[PDB]
């Protein structure tokens, strides 16, 4: 792929934007979790498949036997990777476009982690959207969390529902979804 248009896909807590604790989420939110699965799996058309990205040590806190993620091309950044096709579903690179200059029949490319990774690439001009999950808590400062996004979204747009919606087909997308002491909405954002 040639300057591939990219999508970061987070979870995080507001109103810090905090992503986790200790290399962990500091949640296990089973609805956000089936809707990382939809969104970054369904494609639009037949017979190409997404390209989900992820730092090295992400990967290496996916159980073993749960890596690859399924249905989609799992691409892995270490400063130490050369380039490298591993499998079919398996790439080792250490850029985000260089990787992707190894690639064909992929659709839509999502950034899944972590946070040193969201933090450089919310930086990087290929990235035109974010999805992120606003998690809200009553007692946010009570959740573990050492680990935080720094996003500068004032340079970005949040879109009305309408424009998820388009981004995530026949996707259904529940309002004020809650979980235990947390409630959450999907959004999505672009470029000013
Ligand atoms: N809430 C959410 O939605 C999500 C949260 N997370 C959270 O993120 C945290 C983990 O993030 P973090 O610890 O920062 O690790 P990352 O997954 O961001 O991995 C960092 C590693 O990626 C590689 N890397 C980073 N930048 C580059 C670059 N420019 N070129 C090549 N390789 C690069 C390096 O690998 P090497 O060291 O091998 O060189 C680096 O050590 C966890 O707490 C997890 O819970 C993760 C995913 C989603
Ligand atoms: C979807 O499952 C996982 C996802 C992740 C990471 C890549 C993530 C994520 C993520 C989620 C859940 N929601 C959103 N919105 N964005 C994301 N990037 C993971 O990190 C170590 C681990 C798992 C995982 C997989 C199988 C078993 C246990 C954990």
């Amino acid at each position: 792929m040639l300057k591939p248009n990219v999508a970061i896909i987070v979870a995080a807590l507001k109103p810090a934007l905090g992503i986790g604790y200790k290399g962990k989420m500091p949640w296990r939110l089973r609805k956000e979790i089936r809707y990382f699965k939809d969104v970054t799996t369904r494609t639009t058309k037949p017979n190409t498949r997404n390209a989900v990205i992820m730092g090295r040590k992400t990967w290496e806190s996916i159980p073993q036997k749960f890596r690859p993620l399924p249905d989609r091309l799992n691409i892995i950044l270490s400063r130490s990777y050369e380039n490298e096709i591993i499998d079919d579903n398996i790439i080792h690179a250490s850029s985000i476009e260089s990787s992707l200059n190894l690639v064909s029949d992929v659709e839509r490319v999502f950034i899944i982690g972590g946070a040193e990774i969201y933090n450089e690439l919310i930086n990087n001009s290929l990235v035109s959207h974010l999805l992120i999950t606003e998690i809200e808590h009553p007692s946010p400062e009570s959740i573990e969390m050492d680990t935080f996004l720094k996003f500068p979204l004032e340079s970005w747009t949040k879109q009305p529902k309408s424009e998820l919606q388009k981004f995530v087909g026949d996707t259904v997308l529940e309002d004020d979804i809650k979980e235990g002491d947390f409630t959450y909405n999907y959004t999505l954002w672009t470029r000013k």
